[PDB]
């Protein structure tokens, strides 16, 4: 898809439903990227909080996780503020009149949380084991964890071949991956990093993707009781 959205009505409009919604958004600066959550939206900027620091004076790069798709902009830092014993500076941005959305994805993917102990195992070919924590997860593939992977074997379109998925509760079911990415991830002492896998399923009988279609289904009918 594609769609680009000028109005400013829409615009703030959407960085409150994404404050409220505490959704994720990555700054991008120096050379990597860090993940953190508005704390403030007024009628013409926007704040985050980190205790990292950015190029003044500069369209810096920004991208949220909205459940709508991807929501790419850029700003410019306006303001900053130094506090605390324990360091965490406080950026106030100007409100982009240009945004741009893009949802490709024909399948929701699934959110995992505490109380889901999923985990994706297996080994390579050089005959060692890997075994990953799985971050969300759809029907047609899954987004994969580790803080040390082995860059070697996780080629794009690599594949890992009889890898089996750990669901816990759910059981395990053995599946192919085929990798369509590695990218390096991070978070905020707590200043966080790990890798994340993107992968697709391959399936290895038929009942598998009708299996974990109602697995996922499942999850997701307890995700909208229990809370
Ligand atoms: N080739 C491929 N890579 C995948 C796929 N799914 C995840 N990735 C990779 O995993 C990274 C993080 O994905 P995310 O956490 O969902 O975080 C994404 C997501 O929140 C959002 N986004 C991007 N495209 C879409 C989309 O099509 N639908 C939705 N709902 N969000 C999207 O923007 C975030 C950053 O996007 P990226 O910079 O590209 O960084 C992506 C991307 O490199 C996939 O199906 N195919
Ligand atoms: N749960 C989960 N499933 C995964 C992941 N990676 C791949 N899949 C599955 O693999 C299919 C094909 O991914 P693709 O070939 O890269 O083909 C994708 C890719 O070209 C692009 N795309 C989707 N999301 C992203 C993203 O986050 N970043 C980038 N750069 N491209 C994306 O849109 C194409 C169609 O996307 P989908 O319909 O979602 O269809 C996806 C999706 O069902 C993952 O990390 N987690």
């Amino acid at each position: 898809e594609g769609t680009i959205k000028t109005s400013k009505y829409e615009i703030i409009a959407i960085f409150r439903e994404e404050l409220r919604k505490r959704t994720e958004i990555e700054i991008f600066f120096n050379n990597t990227s860090i993940i953190t959550q508005l704390t403030r939206v007024d009628f013409a900027e926007f704040h985050i909080q980190t205790h990292r620091k950015i190029p003044s004076g500069h369209k810096i790069r920004f991208l949220l996780h909205s459940d709508s798709g991807k929501i790419e902009f850029n700003a410019a830092l306006t303001k900053h503020d130094n506090s605390g014993v324990d360091k965490g500076i406080r950026y106030a941005f100007s409100l982009p009149e240009c945004l741009q959305v893009v949802q490709r994805r024909r399948d929701p993917r699934f959110r995992l949380r505490a109380e889901h102990d999923f985990y994706c195992r297996g080994r390579h070919k050089n005959g060692e084991n890997y075994l990953f924590d799985i971050k969300d997860i759809s029907d047609g593939g899954c987004a994969l964890m580790t803080k040390t992977p082995n860059l070697k074997f996780l080629s794009h379109d690599a594949l890992l071949k009889n890898a089996v998925l750990m669901l816990a509760e759910y059981g395990e079911i053995t599946i192919d991956l085929v990798v369509k990415n590695v990218i390096v991830i991070t978070l905020d002492e707590e200043s966080e990093s790990y890798y994340q896998i993107s992968c697709q399923f391959k399936f290895r009988h038929l009942d598998d993707q009708r299996r974990i279609e109602k697995i996922l289904l499942d999850l997701i009918l307890e995700a909208k009781r229990k809370k």
